[PDB]
């Protein structure tokens, strides 16, 4: 959209100078409007073309700056308060929207406005931030985190304690991304735009960034930034020059198969009832 | 229970075909019934009996079963909604009953109905699944999870950000354990049916599934499935064959001592006040 | 505060026999006292003086002291309910305050009273307990967690699921320590007094206790309990004298540059809009 992407580009250029104060009608009914597409999944932050996921940088922008145009307020909690600027997604559903929306929100999960949730997905207690895009069937076990951003493809089970990367600090160049299909084992960490390709199984506590070397010992092959589609990832050490010490890195042990499609499968009777 | 075990058994097998809508009030009445009972402790999904651990499948069935019989309801939280089918334990609970059931629950933390708490445990901000047990002088300390089913014995210390595999999804054929008397250490994970034995000491970020191998550097024996008693456990790796990578492995260093005991004891203090 | 100091030590060594009926009005309007100094950062439970970090002992005692001179009181969530005996500490804030305060608080981050948070922090979604004390800039990324008196520095970012030790269970001598412009990588923990020296940079997944070697592979030196100033750690093992196998260690890869800075900076739009 020009009329939206135009003003949003100017103004990022200003972005240390805008305020909640000083800042134009214009560029704020704009920031909001990109924020509503993006909650919408009408827009989303990385989309993927021509078997390539590309980055929509003026996308990030409005996100980025709708940190400098909106002020905080305050939010009644029960049992406490907090003080934020950024709305939560489900403030104002009513049961026909949730029926029609068609996922489930285990209390006390969030979400931010400006995070596109899909339909048939369940958010155990999970952190949703803004710009993030969950596809359908997918579950967010509990106390995961969709870092700012992140892009999240169907039926995909990340694991309790997975934390996606987000893109807002420290700041980064592309979202993180996980595509169809992908199991991500507890405790492990997925950032600085590392893609993970469809079908693979990622073990427990297996951290991967761009400084990760992704060893596959069949091939000798040492990948870096994204996961081969189809892998099965666990943590392990490559050895030092002098045999000295030896430092972490992710190792490629094989190709899923039915073994490990028996220990991480969808279960069916959990999603959405028909 | 017969009167009960019959019907469950009974539905289990039409899991797929049973909805909200057209359950008979009987499977309802008994999902029902199975679900209160396993809420105050009166029954249980595994137990040891003989000096074994056994499996109630059918208790696992009725966990099952309520997601199919069930239907999602708004739940109204304070600044944000939630949509979900499983009751909050503590939703009905004012100060007596609190006071008879002798635990701390700290805010945030969060507890599903079927689960069951014990006399004198402490929830730090956590997360507490259905059909779990959780025994006497436990704490779950910050973002711990206890996972659905799980069995929890007394006096174990989880650290924070530890997770006890669930059996709901990925689906497991039998639940997570950890005996009397054990310390979890941070971040680590125990899923997929392993059983710790009394008095283990788990450090920080050990991951233990049915692939993990549990390495006994003194024996030179090598466990999987089960920590031993008594044993101190913390990361290592392994070496190929070749020496060309290691992978990751849990490493029993020692049997616990009073240099350990130092280190990983409960505090009283933090207890309920007889 | 000599008056404060004396009634404090005086109780503590009467702990086990205090409870929130046999204490003396005397000790309890002083734990209290010390409490509300806690919570305004007046004072602190560890301070560096002539470039040492201090513990004052008799202020963890007043901590101690609280949860045997205070009884637990249901605590209405909305979904739910809690019982326990600290208050939260943004209960009573109202919008002015916040504005003078100077933080942001993003739901549903939750904070004890007794905890010190300085200006132009972000609360994240985390855990702040009491006696903790953190200072100005600082960010708690999502499911954090900032451990019983612990003290961590100015323009510190702990990441995602981070775990900061506390010193009440287990019971712990000294506090742990973060200081000053300091990146904790995601799903680290840093435990039992260990201390990370300004400008440096944990990487994800790195478990710092005091049996964690801290491994220099340059100057081939071990240290153990602290990070040295601007160093960049990661995980790594070392090996049996056999090479039999490996065990967990942190290793001193290089001291912070460039390179780095560029992947853990601080992003100040997202701080307190002046
Ligand atoms: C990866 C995983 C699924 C095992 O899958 P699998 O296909 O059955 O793998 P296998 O058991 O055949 O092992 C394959 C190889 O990798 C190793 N391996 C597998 N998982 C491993 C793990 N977690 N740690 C170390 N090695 C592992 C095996 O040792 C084996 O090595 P080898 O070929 O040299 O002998 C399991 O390790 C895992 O990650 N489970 C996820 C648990 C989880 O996160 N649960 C969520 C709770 S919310
Ligand atoms: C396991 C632990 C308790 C140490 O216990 P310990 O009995 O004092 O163990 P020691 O220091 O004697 O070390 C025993 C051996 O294991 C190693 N070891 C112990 N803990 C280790 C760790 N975390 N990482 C690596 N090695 C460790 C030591 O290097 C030593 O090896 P060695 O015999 O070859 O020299 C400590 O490592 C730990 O896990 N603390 C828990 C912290 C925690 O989770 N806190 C909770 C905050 S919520
Ligand atoms: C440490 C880190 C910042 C990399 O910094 P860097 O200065 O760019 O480090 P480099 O890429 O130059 O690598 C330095 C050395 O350490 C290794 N290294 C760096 N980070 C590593 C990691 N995470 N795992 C393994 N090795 C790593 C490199 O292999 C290299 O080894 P070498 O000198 O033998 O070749 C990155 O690893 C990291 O931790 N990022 C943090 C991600 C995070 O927590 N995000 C938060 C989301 S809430
Ligand atoms: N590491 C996180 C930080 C988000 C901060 C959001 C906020 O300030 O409200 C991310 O990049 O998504
Ligand atoms: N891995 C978790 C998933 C639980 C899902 C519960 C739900 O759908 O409500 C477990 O097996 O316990
Ligand atoms: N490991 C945590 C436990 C805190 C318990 C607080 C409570 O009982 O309320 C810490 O030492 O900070």
């Amino acid at each position: 959209m020009q009329q939206l992407q135009n003003v949003i580009e100017s103004a990022f250029e200003r972005r240390a100078d805008i305020t909640p104060a000083n800042v134009d009608t214009v560029t704020r009914e704009a920031v909001n409007q990109v924020i509503g597409l993006l909650d919408s999944g009408a827009l989303r932050v990385a989309e993927k073309i021509d078997g390539q996921w590309v980055t929509h940088q003026w996308l990030k922008k409005a996100v980025l700056l709708s940190f400098r145009i909106n002020d905080n307020k305050v939010m009644d909690g029960a049992e406490t308060r907090y003080y934020d600027k950024v709305p939560m997604k489900f403030a104002d559903y009513d049961e026909a929207r949730f029926q029609k929306e068609g996922f489930r929100v285990v209390p006390p999960a969030t979400v931010r406005q400006g995070a596109f949730i899909a339909r048939n997905t369940v958010l155990m207690p999970s952190y949703v931030n803004i710009g993030a895009y969950v596809d359908e069937g997918t579950m967010v076990d509990t106390w995961a985190t969709v870092g700012s951003c992140a892009q999240i493809g169907k039926n995909v089970h990340l694991s309790g304690g997975v934390g996606i990367g987000g893109v807002l600090e420290p700041l980064q160049a592309n979202p993180t991304i996980i595509e169809d299909n992908c199991f991500i084992g507890a405790r492990s960490e997925v950032v600085e735009g590392v893609i993970v390709e469809e079908g693979s199984v990622i073990s427990m506590g297996v951290y991967l960034g761009q400084s990760t070397r992704i060893y596959d010992r069949e091939t000798g092959e040492i990948h870096y930034g994204r996961v081969p589609a189809g892998s099965v990832v666990v943590s392990g050490n490559l050895p030092s020059k002098d045999g000295s010490y030896s430092l972490y890195c992710a190792v490629i042990v094989k190709k899923v198969d039915a073994k490990t499609r028996g220990k991480v499968g969808i279960n069916e009777l959990l999603r959405t009832i028909d």
